[PDB]
């Protein structure tokens, strides 16, 4: 048995107990707090069978509190669980759904066939829970249009690996492939073809696919930059150049705004998540400063010619927006290194390379939560073992007092879309994201190189036979 | 229509063609040498019309020398053909089989269909034939197996890319894969487990299926060193090392030029092809030396402690057996860097990325056809566009003579198994090793970099819907 991400606590034992697939339940005890009628819970059971293929008949699920099977994940879910493998009902015992959720998986990995084909776990007890609450990957569909199909199984993997955000950067500059109702032209304009769209059941299916896996889909509606696509199906949004013909949202209109009110409340209610991604990175101001009607604006707030200014504006008042709303708001490092004013929670997302502790220093030092980044940009590919290099990573080493860590929620593993789509995607992504994987789920201190190469092989040839075409860590085989 | 690589001579008219699918054949023309009894023409014939799909009724194929159906690609195979794109009959005219193969993937890059439908093709002339001869991509099968079809597919891909030398990489230190009649203990042995194994039946199909093709498969079985897999399956092949337990091939045996005559004398019957690839390559001095057999023969050939003297005894004995079996060798650079005595018109291949140029310029000093490799290697992946890298190339920018460029007969673009298999080979390969496939075969002087980013983005999206699952370029989508 590998196991991927390893658990917080693992105590096996020498006695060998076996499964019989025609014979083997997993269910409700009859003190959980779930039932059948708990579709979330019925569907994991369904599917884990699958997966997994002296006795061992069965394995009682207990929730401990309110099941929340209804409910989306958030950032402050409760994914702790215990795993009592043990002749002849083995038991697993969480909070909540979630923690459920995290333990089958485990158990499925424990779960294992000897040289004669015979199912065997060995009993064991598992503690265990998450050392980082955001665990996320980031995909781009926008520099390419991923179907749905991926975009699913991508959750998939994600489970297997024990990620928990899907950080969808659904839109960017090549193309506006979400369709949106308050504003159909938006799609229907700036999409790559009206066959390169999410539709509103698209988008209700991620959402539910994942929420049947304790995932939670953070939309980026990424702005003022980034933005050249939705300028195709809305009249005035972006600034003309005087010399590119446009360039960032124009941060000057009445009009502005007032489309970014009807769209944020539509954004609002079509994702479930707590919070939305505004992104705010990488602004031009080379456009801004050409233009006249922005040049006299920055007369009449006597902003001189610093035009961060200008971008703090702007973005303040998004994020006022979205306040509004009761939404929190994640944003891209810059947002706060232009010194815009930000509601207390705001969380920043550090992603420059350059220096980064420092960047996690000065943005705690601000009392503000923060999820790293920088060192996972995975579309930054490179010959040879580069998982060792994620994977080596302390998301701890800065300078900080405690109750500045404190403020260190996560992170996320990035592919961004420039060189990606369905073609590559896969191979691309995992293993190279389990590495990233286990070290926002695992302790601190699990680091042991030879170790972890020998999970990643094994748990890298699970992946692939459960239909992830997830790509090798060195030579060899599976079986 | 996209044309990749680019023709040497293409004349187009604005008069429109059009074919009805129903009502559309490719046949021999009365005059042609070849007819139906012809299968590899017959085969074309067939699986382009699928591809491909004010009258061009029929494309009538005229071969025009000795068809050489029933032979084998080799080194100076006639690639050469034209094509008169007329209405009612157009004509693909060609020396042998080899160029009417190339030019019938010429002719289906010209048919397309416009906004409504309807298969339209140009009125136009076509003068082509290729730049080198040798247009190799090479292959790991042992760092990684390679199932059959994904050999198969890799040969339909190199097709549609003019490629035609499938550079076998066999076997290597990891695994022995290839299965050999007088010596079943080599692969027993040796493979990665009894499913990881060529049979002569799957060789004999990846040769008929790439000569099919019009693809020479030059088989690669290098020694001395790589060998760690020879070892299982024949004792006393391997070094001892005195402290890793084994080294390369222990060259001072006479056991061991036995066993290397009756292999090869078997590789040479299994093979078609004219050359067989001997490696040659990076061999460890650190064991022969620590040896005392060893040490005992570099006394009595009084060889003092220079161990390439050694390499070369080994590796010319392994020339004299090529040599007496009648077919030609090619070796890595280290073979004539290291000074052995080689036959007229032996191969060297220059793989190491240290100032090639002037590696170029003193093996064909001596007078050596030479191949190159060392700008391609595709293993060594990066971020971005690194096709563009690869296709500015110019493989003749060396100091040299009329008569010493004359000896550079081509290149291959290489994909290493280290970190390669089933689950990420395509993507990786292409369509990367399409910018290698053009510059060795279009003109010296096709190098605009916007028409080449232009045809190649149009040429993966063909390749994709042929299914080759060929990666992006940049941002974008197909249809
Ligand atoms: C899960 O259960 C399996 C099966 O019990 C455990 O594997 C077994 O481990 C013992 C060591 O505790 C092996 O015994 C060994 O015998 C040889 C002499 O032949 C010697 O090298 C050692 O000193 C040792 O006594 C036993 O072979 C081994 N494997 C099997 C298949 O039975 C396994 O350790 C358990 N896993 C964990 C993580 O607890
Ligand atoms: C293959 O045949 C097609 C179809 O004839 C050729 O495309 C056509 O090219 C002409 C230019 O020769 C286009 O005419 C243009 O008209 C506009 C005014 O509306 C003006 O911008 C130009 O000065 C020019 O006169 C015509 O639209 C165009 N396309 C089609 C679909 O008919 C094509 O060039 C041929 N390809 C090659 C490589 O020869
Ligand atoms: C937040 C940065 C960012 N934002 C957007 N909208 N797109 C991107 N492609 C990136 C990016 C930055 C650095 C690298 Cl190496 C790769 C991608
Ligand atoms: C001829 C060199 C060579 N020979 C063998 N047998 N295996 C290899 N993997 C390589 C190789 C060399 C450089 C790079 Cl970058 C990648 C692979
Ligand atoms: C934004 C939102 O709906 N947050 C809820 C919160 O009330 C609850 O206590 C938390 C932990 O279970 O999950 C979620
Ligand atoms: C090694 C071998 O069989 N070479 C032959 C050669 O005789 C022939 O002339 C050449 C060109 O058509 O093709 C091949
Ligand atoms: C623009 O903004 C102000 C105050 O924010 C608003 O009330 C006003 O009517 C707007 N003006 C125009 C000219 O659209
Ligand atoms: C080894 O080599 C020689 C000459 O090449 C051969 O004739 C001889 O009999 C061999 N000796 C042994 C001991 O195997």
């Amino acid at each position: 048995p590998a196991l991927w991400p390893l658990p917080l606590s693992v105590k096996m034992t020498p006695n060998l107990l076996h499964l019989a697939p025609e014979n083997f339940y997993i269910s409700h005890s009859p003190n959980s707090t779930a039932g059948p009628s708990c579709t979330l819970l019925e569907e994991a059971f369904r599917r884990y069978h699958g997966y997994i293929f002296t006795q061992v008949q069965q394995l009682l699920v207990s929730i401990t509190l309110q099941s929340e099977c209804d409910a989306f994940p958030n950032i402050s879910s409760d994914e702790s669980y215990t795993l009592l493998v043990k002749e002849p009902v083995a038991v697993l015992k969480a909070n909540r759904v979630w923690g459920a959720l995290r333990g089958l998986e485990t158990f499925s990995q424990l779960v294992y066939q000897d040289s004669y084909g015979t199912f065997t776990i060995n009993e064991s007890t598992i503690i265990d829970s998450p050392r980082f609450s955001h665990r996320g990957i980031l995909i781009d569909t926008s520099r390419h249009y991923l179907p749905v199909k991926i975009i699913l199984k991508t959750l998939d993997a994600m489970a297997f690996n024990k990620f928990n955000v899907l950080h969808w950067h659904i839109v960017d500059d090549q193309s506006f492939p979400y369709q949106s109702i308050t504003f159909p032209e938006l799609s229907n304009k700036g999409s790559y073809s009206l066959s390169h769209v999410y539709t509103p059941n698209d988008v209700r299916m991620v959402i539910e696919y994942a929420r049947l896996r304790g995932i939670r889909v953070l939309p980026e509606f990424d702005t003022p930059g980034h933005t050249l696509s939705w300028g195709k199906g809305q009249k005035d949004l972006l600034t003309p150049c005087y010399s590119d013909s446009f360039g960032p949202i124009n941060p000057t209109l009445n009009t502005t705004y007032s489309f970014l009110t009807t769209f944020f409340k539509e954004i609002s209610e079509v994702f479930p998540d707590q919070f939305i991604h505004l992104g705010g990175d990488e602004v031009e101001f080379k456009c801004w400063e050409s233009n006249p009607k922005i040049q006299d604006f920055m007369r009449q707030k006597g902003f001189g010619t610093d035009f961060k200014k200008l971008e703090s504006f702007y973005i303040q008042k998004v994020l006022d927006i979205i306040a509004t709303i009761n939404k929190g708001s994640i944003v891209w490092q810059e947002v706060f290194d232009d010194k815009a004013k930000l509601a207390p929670g705001t969380i920043v997302e550090v992603w420059k390379d350059s220096a980064y502790p420092e960047e996690l220093s000065r943005v705690t030092a601000s009392g503000f939560p923060v999820i790293l980044s920088a060192p996972w940009y995975l579309d930054l590919i490179s010959y040879g073992q580069d998982w060792r290099k994620y994977y080596k990573v302390e998301p701890l080493d800065f300078g900080g007092t405690q109750k500045q860590k404190q403020l260190f929620i996560g992170g996320e593993a990035c592919l961004w879309g420039e060189y990606v789509d369905a073609t590559n995607l896969t191979p691309r992504l995992w293993p190279r994201a389990s590495a990233v994987g286990e070290r926002l789920w695992s302790s601190k201190d699990v680091r042991d190189m030879d170790d972890a190469y020998d999970r990643l092989t094994r748990h890298r040839c699970r992946m692939v036979e459960r239909g992830i075409a997830a790509q090798p860590l060195y030579a060899g085989y599976c079986n």
